[PDB]
DNA sequence: GAGATGTGTATAAGAGACAG
DNA sequence: CTGTCTCTTATACACATCTC
DNA sequence: GAGATGTGTATAAGAGACAG
DNA sequence: CTGTCTCTTATACACATCTC
């Protein structure tokens, strides 16, 4: 359980069909060093190793390596791990990778045709287990450049959703039935909803456009407001800093929001498709605040306050893909790379997508047992030494809850908002520190184990 | 020689007259943690220490702490260290500290009155020893905000140079005679040159404006072109990436530049002051390249090709203050701080000026003996373990030249341009890594020294 | 089998970045 | 303002690996 | 001497940042 | 798009330190 990075890389890319085993091999080593030195330049991850550095750069530049094949490999590993869960969540969303150095000119449009910043549009599908909600891994990804003139686009971007569904359906095979897609408003596309339904595929999409109900003859919102109040729930909206359109600074104070919840069956005109819907609307919202609300369409049953709370709960996790994105950028450093050719940059950033998931997964592994479960006796001992006189009586002596706060404490976590949760980023610094320290801890050991004055 | 940070902070700020010993004390601890965690947030530097974090923030916010007094303290330490060198270089230049968060509005103007980015203008005087050219430390600093309307400025910014000279003359006292000021073109101000001369103060300033010579009746450049060619020298201009006004990308290839050198005495109209001058002009410059040239005014003698090469050499180091600036920002993170009040931000960034010099000094300490001279036996051993099988036959077994490349190699240095020199930044990562590892190395030791299974 | 493609070592140098 | 390096890309040689 | 100012611990929350 | 935390700032209490 030490140099996980190395074992990790192997389990993820060992099946990579790069057309040549040597390529597949190099892929696994490149990944391992990147994973070990998360968010660091290839150079640093090489550990002064010229043959390594040269091996890496040669790989992301090798005209024989399909960035798709790489991505494909990582996905297959996800399918494999998926085989052990009863219910899976497939978060689906899009993000952009933006660059401003020479290679930008050969990249697609992200904003205004005159905008210097250009890059790629990526549509990913991150898998989770609907039980404890842990990140299984990346199931699919679609990369594409947006032309300056839409009249040149080979296809409408909106079809991405149907694209994702297609590949997802192909890779997960008989496990699709255990999958529940989760997408934001932009997914409100009857051509999508129709598809999923045609395949008995489960899903949970948020409503954007006002639609009508065949029977009710009303707008979904108006038809659901009539259904009996199944009950409700509450959420604590945390305080944060905000930035208005003007560019100034507005504060969003904390406040507990009470919500009313309803549910029912709707039917849309096109394809005359039928499904259930849920409408969650805030309760007595503050004067200077917009009344919180959600209206989700889905195949999942919602006849009971519990079955509906399940839908609200599932959709609440869609935000995981947002954290994935931050991990892919600020984390693994996708937008920090400076390759000078499209294919090259794609090859690097493609590997980093997986090196981005791992950061998430790392924090989750230390989140609910004992430390000996994930940590090795050596590092577990060192962490204990380092964390000496810093643990709260709230945590056991050597529990999986202690290691969390100990590793996190290395990362600098001071629980400023006293919430207990530490950012995956602070938990990573800790892991990185602990491991770094483990080098010296194991070094002193190796020398004393062969007889040598260490002080 | 271990937790230098701690001893360091003490030697620099222990004399700080913050009006209360407790304040002075806190100052030293705050510095020590910042120095230990260079370029990191106060939080991280606190090592999970609530009483520390709270102590730091309380300090940079304490209405009783004069940011000047802090700076003053660090300067006095410089004067002290200066006492051991025959000849000192006082590089003088200005830089700006720019911020874009709310506190900006209360800060001075850096650009256009409408510009969001605002902050401070700082005029520093960094001391060096004219022999080996090591960084002694910060001798003076002037902080000031530029008003939106120049009609409100209490004084002309141009007088800063005379300001710096005044304080420098006051703190260095009888050691001013061993000092040589070094300033770029913007210092071409007869009111300055006149001052220094009036105080028998030495200096080396680059020429900007065309001036005439009382005798020669010519322009300095034209009067020096007549003097006999004292000889010359060569310099290797290193390849780099450049950015044109248009914003594109132009390459500046490497090339050895041959220069012709002359010298003579000039005399300006105002105050009818007299001094020596040196004119170094390139030789057979490339078609698409501007003919390199320097014309420096100074009190230092230049009658011989050696005495003149000394002036060219001295002025060549003025660029050290440019590295200081990068160290103050990208390094210590001056522009990364987010204090919400002017005085507060000043107090933090003021401390960081010194925590910025140390990064420079650190790289210099490992630059030309043996490692045992700077490194402790413990860390020296660990570095050797870590650097096992990575040293070139070019470096001794355990020399002060080996540690350099070993520590640097930890930092990732791969000598891409094969120049041998490593950035102070890469040498810092190494030092940081080594020390981090030293924690585990010393931990395993402490436990085995008391009998405990370490594997 | 005959002809590429990757590995380690070396040598050079364009692109980038941050500070002028 | 005479910059200082680090990140990326190639090329070449002697072998070691693979593909068609 | 009488009256502040800093230290450690605790409790809360506005500002910032990066991704929507 | 129902965000998630980390960086900065205060306040209060019981003492420990300092200043005028
Ligand atoms: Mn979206
Ligand atoms: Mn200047
Ligand atoms: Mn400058
Ligand atoms: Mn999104």
């Amino acid at each position: 359980a030490l140099h996980r990075a190395a074992d990790w890389a192997k389990s993820v890319f060992s099946s990579a069909a790069l057309g040549d085993p040597r390529r597949t091999a190099r892929l696994v080593n490149v990944a391992a060093q990147l994973a070990k030195y998360s968010g660091k330049s290839i150079t640093i991850s090489s550990e002064g190793s010229k043959a390594a550095q040269e091996g890496a750069y040669r790989f992301i530049r090798n005209p024989n390596v399909s960035a798709e094949a790489i991505r494909k490999a990582g996905a297959m590993q996800t399918v494999k791990l998926a085989q052990e869960f009863p219910e899976l969540l497939a978060i689906e969303d899009t993000t952009s990778l933006s660059y401003r150095h020479q290679v930008a000119e050969e990249l697609g449009k992200l904003g205004s045709i005159q905008d210097k910043s250009r890059g790629w549009w990526v549509h990913s599908v991150l898998l989770l287990e609907a039980t404890t909600f842990r990140t299984v891994g990346l199931l699919h990804q679609e990369w594409w450049m947006r032309p300056d003139d839409p009249a040149d686009a080979d296809e409408k971007e909106s079809g991405k959703w149907l694209a994702a569904a297609a590949t997802s359906r192909l890779r997960m095979g008989s496990m699709m039935s255990n999958v529940i897609a989760v997408c934001d408003r932009e997914a409100d596309i009857h051509a999508y909803l129709q598809d999923k339904l045609a395949h008995n595929e489960r899903f949970v999409v948020r409503s954007k456009h006002p639609r009508k109900d065949v029977e009710s003859g009303l707008y979904l919102y108006d038809h659901l407001k009539n259904q009996p109040e199944l009950g409700g729930y509450q959420i604590s909206i945390p305080q944060k800093g905000v930035v208005d359109k003007r560019g100034k600074r507005k504060n969003r104070p904390a406040r507990k929001a009470s919500l009313s919840l309803r549910s029912g069956r709707i039917t849309l005109k096109q394809g005359n498709i039928t499904l259930n819907a849920v409408l969650a609307e805030e309760i007595n919202p503050p004067k200077g605040e917009t009344p919180l609300k959600w209206l989700l369409l889905t195949s999942e049953p919602v006849e009971s306050l519990a079955q509906a709370l399940r839908v609200i709960d599932i959709y609440t996790h869609r935000w995981r893909i947002e954290e994935f994105h931050k991990a892919w950028k600020t984390g693994a450093g996708a937008e920090r790379q400076r390759m000078e050719k499209p294919d090259n940059l794609e090859r690097m950033v493609s590997i980093l997508s997986f090196v981005a998931v791992r950061l998430l997964q790392l924090r989750e592994s230390f989140t609910p047992q004992s430390a000996e479960t994930v940590l090795t006796p050596d590092e577990c001992q060192l962490l204990g030494y380092l964390d000496k006189g810093k643990r709260k009586r709230k945590e056991k002596a050597g529990s999986l809850q202690w290691a969390y706060m100990a590793i996190a404490r290395l990362g600098g976590f001071m629980d400023s908002k006293r919430t207990g949760i530490a950012s995956w980023g602070a938990l990573w610094e800790g892991w990185e520190a602990l491991q770094s320290k483990l080098d010296g801890f194991l070094a002193a050991k190796d020398l004393m184990a062969q007889g040598i004055k260490i002080g």
